[PDB]
């Protein structure tokens, strides 16, 4: 190790405890302190076991610099995004594991109006102090509020629906042993649905394994409950709950792509004209469904800080990429796992059709392969095996995230991973399920070369 491991693009991402640790966690506080603004900062943590110990640390650095705390306790990591936006602190940070092996642990770190703070934008310079700092730890001389209450956060997340058009319809839920269910219970006295609660115990064992509804035996956990109870839908979500996953009426797991136009139709139905961003990795189902519902569609290099940045700058109403995270101009421009499954339900309940109708078309329209990743010897020459075969064929091309190739019938994004050192595939058709199949298993090819 040259520069510590941890510090990743977005977050801290690490083995406890040789990459990350209360000693790591008590420096990232006191660093974090010289990056603020004035203002308290916001901390909350989610079900991993180790996880309260360095919300701690976190605490006594932040405090020995000067720093009030408020302790939002154990929430979703989108929790963390609201109280540091509405309480206007000068920041916040979320312990979260996401779903990182049983040793592993993570901080996702905030600043003012719940700005992320990424590589580029602080948390380098967070690492760099941390990785010089052989000072004595300091004493606190500020101090820690402790604030559970939850009734802005349940308040704002309502707001999004009319409950009287409300119908009670059966909804699996699985937190996964997440922390999802502890909101879902808080909101279910507000709401008319029943619910089917599948793994609903906070539980940082883990008996089911880690929560990751990707994973196929995770997803099958969720379908099996909504066609064995007949419910409308399920949602699943990740431990920290800002990534959620759709299961129409016939188990079947909606791939996230088509969530994005979906919710962009629910939401230009009450903010009219609005403008919404999506990413690069598959796009004509999204513009086609933004524009039909009279909005304006924002292409944007795939990220949350990309995303968000974009959002602020164009005031956006919503946005969205195909890889399960939804973000909303009224709650900090942040990410939210709660607003999206309340926004499905008020459509279903007002449209009277199945969340499986109300995409089934589209996905006919606008096939896709899903995300395919690929672990290459070299992905630089890999991408390039894959443009000189296509370039007879004169692609219209576009580099915003990657490689964006538009052949008129058929398209794909080539991208690298900014978490991960791999290269990702999406590709999509007009209508045509065959040509979809014969081009991802040529590009499949060719990247495999
Ligand atoms: O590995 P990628 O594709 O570089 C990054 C991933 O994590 C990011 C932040 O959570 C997401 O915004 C993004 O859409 C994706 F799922
Ligand atoms: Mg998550």
């Amino acid at each position: 190790h040259m520069t510590l491991p941890a510090f990743k693009a977005y977050d801290i991402r690490g083995r406890v405890p040789d990459e990350l640790n209360e000693d790591l966690a008590r420096r990232i506080g006191v660093a974090l302190a010289a990056q603020l603004d004035q203002g308290p900062v916001v901390l909350g943590h989610d079900v991993r076991l180790a996880s309260p110990a360095l919300q701690e640390a976190l605490s006594a650095g932040l405090r020995a610099s000067g720093r009030d705390v408020i302790d939002i306790g154990l929430c979703g990591t989108e929790e963390v995004y609201f109280q540091t936006d509405y309480l206007k602190a000068a920041g916040g940070v979320m312990v979260t594991a996401s779903h990182n092996p049983m040793d592993y642990n993570g901080m996702k770190l905030v600043r003012e109006q719940a700005r992320p703070i990424s590589s580029d934008t602080g948390l380098f310079a967070i690492r760099d102090t941390v990785a010089a700092d052989t000072a004595a730890p300091g004493e606190p001389t500020a101090s820690e509020q402790s604030r559970t209450d939850k009734t802005a956060y349940l308040e704002h997340l309502l707001s999004y629906v009319d409950r009287s058009t409300l119908k009670p319809l059966k909804l699996v839920v699985n937190a996964g042993n997440g922390g999802a269910g502890l909101i879902v219970d808080l909101l279910a006295p507000h709401l008319p649905f029943e619910f089917v609660r599948v793994f609903h115990e906070p539980d940082g064992n883990f008996p089911n394994g880690i929560p990751n509804p990707l994973l196929p035996e995770n997803r099958d956990a969720t379908a099996k409950a909504v066609k064995d109870n007949g419910a409308d839908f399920g949602i699943a979500w990740d431990g920290d709950f800002d990534r959620c996953f759709f299961f129409d009426h016939t188990g079947r797991f909606i791939e996230g792509y088509y969530l994005v136009g979906l919710l962009a139709q629910a939401i230009l139905a009450k903010q009219p004209g609005g403008k919404v961003v999506h990413d690069p990795r598959l796009t004509w189902n999204t513009v086609e469904q933004v524009e039909e519902a009279g909005g304006i569609p924002v292409l944007c290099k795939s990220g949350h800080a990309f995303i968000k940045e974009k959002m602020r700058s164009e005031n956006a109403v919503y946005g969205g990429e195909m890889s399960a995270h939804h973000y909303f101009r009224e709650f900090a421009y942040a990410d939210s796992g709660m607003i999206p499954w309340l926004l499905i339900a008020e459509l279903v309940s007002q449209s009277g059709r199945s969340l499986a109708d109300l995409v089934e078309a589209r996905m006919q329209k606008f096939p896709c392969s899903g995300e395919i990743n690929f672990k290459v010897a070299d992905a630089k020459a890999s991408v390039a095996r894959v443009m000189e075969h296509y370039a007879s064929l004169s692609p219209e091309l576009d580099y915003t995230d990657g490689i964006s190739a538009d052949f008129g019938q058929w398209r794909f994004n080539l991208r690298s991973s900014n978490t991960e050192p791999l290269l990702r595939l999406n590709v999509e058709t007009r209508g045509d399920a065959a040509l979809l199949e014969t081009r991802t298993q040529e590009i499949s090819n060719l990247l495999r070369g």
